[PDB]
């Protein structure tokens, strides 16, 4: 069951791929879950959209540019926000001498380029952009409508992130602790870094180490999404973690209170949103948040799949310790 906590890749069938929460609980049970981050290659005859060729014209309402600031592996991202643009603006500029991915052999070339350049040239990242590229009909996977226990509560709504080189997301869990899913339509790779949720704590007491002004503001300050910490960095100060690099037409999920960061390698197009499992209520009832937010009312949770702990919980006598390692119920018939 995952010893290692190592970020496992399925490939499911069509008939395995047709229900979502069904696949989620059967990598879970796979043991997925550990390494806080996980692949999934959908078939080769399964796509969201028939063609990316009319968006031209879609506007990126608040495109971000993106300053990095540090040295030695330890690094704070600052967002300006710049004017809307559309995805032909973004696209060009992306695609530009100033801006496009440098030469490269393999991968870790690349990654080196990116650790010694990053403060470098401030990329633009259209993040954020409320919609989606799925179509329609598409009932497998979308993004737009996948039927969680979350749609019993804009965090149950898909959001498209449009990358360039060099643009980065900073080391975060999701808000309220919860699960994402995030599409590669279609572009150049997405890289990804991942710490094991058995092993974020470390995480978080190294980040508060080496920015005590920021944690002395906020208890939980990496929920700003502002703080990059190289590979290199982790590795000399023991923090247990993993990579892989998405590519066009692949999805990855995160678990609760899996920390992720990562950077996109060119031009591309990201789909993105949160969902739920019974699994995750523990982690949303324990989760800390951000004191200067994205806060969900875990009350009707606890109302409707325990409700035999609601009193216990509502007084603040449920301090249930939970166990990282532990599969999602609904895993059951997969074990
Ligand atoms: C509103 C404010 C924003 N938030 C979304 C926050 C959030 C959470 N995770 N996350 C990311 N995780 C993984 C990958 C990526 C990525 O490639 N790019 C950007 N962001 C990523 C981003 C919605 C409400
Ligand atoms: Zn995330
Ligand atoms: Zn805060």
């Amino acid at each position: 069951l995952n010893p290692s906590a190592r970020i496992m890749t399925f490939y499911p069938t069509m008939e395995e791929f047709r229900n979502f929460s069904r696949y989620i609980a059967y990598i879970e049970s796979q043991g997925a879950h550990r390494a806080g981050l996980a692949k999934v290659v959908p078939p080769k005859e399964w796509k969201p959209r028939a063609s990316y060729d009319d968006i031209d014209d879609l506007v990126i309402p608040a495109p971000i540019q993106q300053l990095v600031t540090g040295q030695s592996g330890l690094f704070t991202q600052y967002n300006i926000q710049k004017k809307a643009m559309t995805v032909r603006e973004f696209r060009k500029i992306a695609n530009s001498d100033k801006y496009c991915t440098p030469r490269y052999s393999e991968f870790e070339e690349l990654e080196r380029k990116y650790w010694k350049n990053l403060t470098f040239n401030p990329p633009i990242y259209g993040a954020d952009v409320n919609g989606t590229l799925y179509e329609k009909h598409v009932d497998e996977w979308n993004i737009g409508r996948l039927r969680t226990i979350l749609d019993l509560v804009g965090v149950n709504t898909p959001y498209l992130y449009f990358g360039m080189w060099k643009t980065s997301f900073a080391w975060h869990t999701e808000d309220m602790d919860l699960y994402s899913i995030n599409y590669l339509h279609f572009g150049e790779p997405k890289s990804w870094y991942s710490v094991p949720p058995e092993h974020g704590k470390r995480l978080e007491r190294l980040a508060k180490g080496f920015f005590p002004g920021s944690a002395q503001s906020c208890e939980a300050f990496l929920r700003h999404k502002m703080t990059l910490i190289s590979p290199l960095m982790l590795k000399k100060y023991g923090i247990p973690f993993d990579k892989v690099t998405q590519e066009a037409g692949e999805f990855m999920i995160t678990f609760p209170y899996g920390y992720h960061a990562g950077f996109n390698h060119g031009f591309n197009c990201a789909e993105s949103t949160n969902f739920a499992t019974r699994r995750w209520i523990e982690y949303g009832k324990q989760a800390v948040l951000c004191s200067c937010m994205v806060k969900i009312s875990m009350d009707v949770f606890v109302r409707k799949f325990q409700p035999e702990r609601y009193k216990l919980w509502k007084a603040g006598k449920d301090n249930t310790v939970i166990d990282h390692t532990l599969p999602t119920p609904e895993a059951a018939e997969f074990l």
